[PDB]
DNA sequence: CGACAG
DNA sequence: ATCTTGTCG
């Protein structure tokens, strides 16, 4: 499954932030109406210090069916840094796309999206790259300000950068710790949260496509 | 000084 | 993310 190479991701720091502001320019919020037929979800395991297995999982909606699973292990030299994770499990992930046979209508990853300090956490980054609408789904706060929502099943708030809304808060599970939604690439606000509250079945905390993914990525690490 | 996706 | 088993609701 083919895609674009937008630049180089071996770069000190300081350049990858160079890169991702000059990024961001190209990011396209638009609008997502209709139901999605095929959607994907990725994830990333680490085996090893210096080693992570990347997985991709399509699924039929909205029979929630599993279509199609590829993946790729590897070497991974760029070390975390909170804001610049595209360029640690990115390139990982574009060695599994160019495997995957299924043209995914959105896909969904495990981190930020708008909701980054330069408006490009790797779901953006992503999306310019495959040019697909994407979405990212992240278990905790990275960037924004909010207001708790209510402990019940369905409540939510919106996340802020100031005035501007660049996602939104969601308990997906009672007595469970909420989720944090914003739009990757040509995908808006008011979509995602509609979109993702679609992919979370009753009873548990995350959506399928990054919640099978996981499951995966932490499985093909052992049997 | 604090904060800080995975 | 990862180190780790049982245990509490
Ligand atoms: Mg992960």
């Amino acid at each position: 499954m083919d895609y674009r190479q937008l630049h180089r991701w071996d770069l000190p720091p300081e350049e990858a932030i160079k890169v991702q502001n000059e990024l961001r320019k190209k990011i396209k919020l638009t609008p997502y109406e209709g139901e999605p037929e095929y959607v994907a979800g990725v994830d990333l395991s680490f085996p090893g210090k210096e080693e992570g297995l990347a997985v991709i999982v399509v699924l039929e909606y909205p029979s929630f069916k599993i279509l199609e699973v590829v993946s790729e292990r590897g070497e991974i030299t760029f070390p975390y840094i909170p804001g610049l994770l595209a360029f640690r499990e990115g390139p990982l992930f574009l060695k599994a796309w160019e495997k995957l046979r299924t043209k995914p209508d959105v896909v969904v990853f495990d981190g930020q999206g708008l909701a980054h300090p330069r408006k490009l956490g790797i779901a953006s980054h992503m999306g310019l790259f495959i040019e697909i609408p994407t979405i990212g789904v992240a278990k905790s706060r990275l960037y924004g300000t909010f207001k708790m929502p209510e402990d019940k099943r369905c409540s939510w708030s919106y996340l802020y950068d100031g005035e501007e809304i660049i996602g939104c808060v969601i308990r997906t599970k009672e007595g469970s710790a909420p989720i944090f939604v914003s739009p990757g690439h040509l995908m808006d606000v008011e979509s995602s949260k509609r979109l993702i509250k679609a992919f979370t079945l009753p009873g548990r905390r995350i959506p399928e496509p990054t919640r099978l993914a996981h499951i995966y990525t932490q499985r093909l690490k052992k049997g």
